[PDB]
């Protein structure tokens, strides 16, 4: 915790959502679906000026898919974690086919979608995001946690367009003085340490914001190849035979080449200063990180959301009419 008014503000927050149960809420409307399940707008009953998201998961699938750690190490990391860079995490819910997570509601809608739909963002624009990632990460790697899979598909908006780290099945915190060892992640932002098997850490967080840069700046991540191993190879080559189009400001070209360093304890964040050299870095210029985080800057994409109901900026989609799930009664989910 920050401080003593943080402790307790949290504290309190926690004996409020203890307290809730399943019935206190009513389903909106349908934020997004899949194989893995829904998430689903909620609003208190009580109170119908709060709204969440319920990501609602068949345990099935998750155990068909071998990620009850990466469920388990997402509710501990997304529950424990307290930054407005990072959606929140109140509480959790369980019976015998689902698992429920109540977390807050960002309407303002995906960014990667906007980002498909402008071909890619100005260098402000791209600067605002990466900045909102920056002080997420701060927060994460202060606490020893490697988030693993940044990508534009995984930052969310806010009603006020800021951004914040949605999904942490990759996320996974990691021991004083320890690495981990599992292949993860999208193929075009793994880091070369991750291709080698040589163990990462949270330096490897750094090598993707350098992708994150160069995708939000062109449309798409540096390194690419028709499959897989041809990209792990053109990764294992560097960022320094990667060309650098003239719409990237040199100061971004810079900053990119720097994150994406081949050797990890060389990237810009893991220097002396952390976090800071990369706040300090000369891209980031006259950015006014203080109004970040006071949430006094103005965010360069405002969606408009009308209300706490309002899913405007997301997908329609048809009510579940799928079959049930199978029961899944293993106990994994004690702490759920
Ligand atoms: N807190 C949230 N607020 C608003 N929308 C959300 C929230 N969490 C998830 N969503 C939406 O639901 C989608 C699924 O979120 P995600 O955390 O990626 O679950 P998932 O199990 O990984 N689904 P998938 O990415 O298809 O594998 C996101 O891409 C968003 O569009
Ligand atoms: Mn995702
Ligand atoms: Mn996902």
């Amino acid at each position: 915790y920050e401080d003593a008014e943080a402790k307790a503000k949290y504290e309190a927050e926690a004996a409020f959502f203890a307290n809730l149960k399943l019935s206190d809420f009513n389903i909106i409307d349908t934020l997004g679906v899949g194989g893995f399940g829904r998430v689903e707008l909620v609003q208190l009953k009580s109170e119908e000026s709060k709204t969440f998201a319920m990501k609602i998961l068949k345990k099935r699938h998750i155990v068909d898919t071998r990620q009850q750690e990466h469920i388990r190490s997402e509710k501990q990391i997304m529950q424990g974690a307290h930054s407005d860079f990072i959606v929140r995490l109140y509480r959790t819910f369980k019976d015998s086919k689902y698992l429920y997570m109540l977390m807050e509601a960002c309407l303002g809608g995906e960014l990667w979608t906007i980002l498909r739909d402008r071909g890619s963002f100005e260098d402000s624009t791209t600067r605002f995001y990466t900045a909102c990632v920056v002080e997420a990460f701060a927060y994460l790697h202060s606490k020893g946690i490697i988030y693993r899979d940044l990508k534009p598909e995984n930052l969310i908006l806010d009603h006020r367009g800021y951004a914040k780290l949605v999904d942490f099945g990759f996320a996974k915190k990691i021991g004083f003085g320890k690495k981990t060892w599992t292949f993860c992640g999208t193929p075009e932002y793994v880091a070369p340490e991750i291709i080698l098997n040589k163990g990462h850490d949270i330096s490897a967080d750094y090598w993707s914001l350098g992708i994150l840069m160069y995708e939000l700046l062109t449309g798409s991540p540096p390194f690419s190849g028709p499959d897989p191993m041809k990209t792990y190879n053109i990764i294992l080559r560097g960022i320094d035979m990667i060309e650098f189009p003239k719409k990237i400001a040199k100061n971004a070209a810079n900053l990119i080449k720097k994150l994406c360093r081949d050797n990890p304890s060389e990237r810009l964040g893991n220097l002396k200063n952390g976090v800071k050299d990369i706040q300090k870095h000369k891209w980031f210029e006259g950015f006014n990180w203080e109004g970040l985080r006071k949430g006094t800057l103005t965010p360069p994409i405002i969606p408009s959301v009308a209300s706490p109901t309002d899913t405007s900026n997301f997908d329609s989609f048809p009510e579940d009419n799928d079959e049930p799930p199978p029961d899944d009664n293993s106990g994994w989910d004690i702490d759920f």
